[PDB]
């Protein structure tokens, strides 16, 4: 038998933090996770916590509806607010609902300025460091970390914080 784990995001980043935080969690090999694009029916990237998840449940939403007989629905959103970026996660398996914050990013006032006239942060960074598709990849996070962090390995902790209701109690 396997938990069927709908990703609601085809971004590698992301399905790696949802597929490593769920095997540690349930076990190597104990879930299968198929990518699904579905839309959160708002812009990519909103400004604020509260939006941000709005668009996280959203997707959540909107995979069940595509793939109802899964066992879990995952979405990572990534927003701004408070001069950060960050994502929400939501985890549904079509009774319980969990939700966790990643860690913030403090971005700088010249990449900040511009996410204010409206710009996605992937394509800001990648005019900035030259790396084409970062968002994919280790994303700003990589770059201000040194490489010490990723975007997979800061979504991978907000995924087992959002698996706490999946697992005790």
């Amino acid at each position: 038998a396997m938990h069927q784990v709908i990703s609601a995001t085809t971004n590698p980043a992301k399905i790696q933090a949802i597929l490593q935080a769920f095997e540690e969690i349930f076990g190597e090999g104990s879930c299968h996770i198929t990518p699904v694009a579905v839309e959160s029916g708002v812009p990519e990237q909103p400004f604020g916590s509260e939006e941000t998840r709005a668009g996280a449940r959203n997707r959540v939403d909107n995979a069940r509806r595509l793939h109802p007989q899964a066992d879990f629905w995952v979405a990572i959103e990534a927003g701004i607010d408070d001069d950060a970026t960050f994502s929400w996660v939501v985890i549904d398996n079509g009774v319980q609902r969990g939700e966790a914050r990643s860690a913030t990013l403090p971005l700088p006032a010249v990449i900040l300025d511009r996410v204010r006239q409206g710009e996605a942060l992937g394509p800001v960074m990648s005019q900035y460091t030259g790396i084409d598709e970062i968002g994919r990849k280790e994303g700003a996070i990589g770059v201000f970390t040194a490489g010490k962090l990723t975007r997979s390995s800061v979504y991978y902790q907000a995924v087992i914080l959002a698996l706490s209701p999946f697992h005790n109690a």
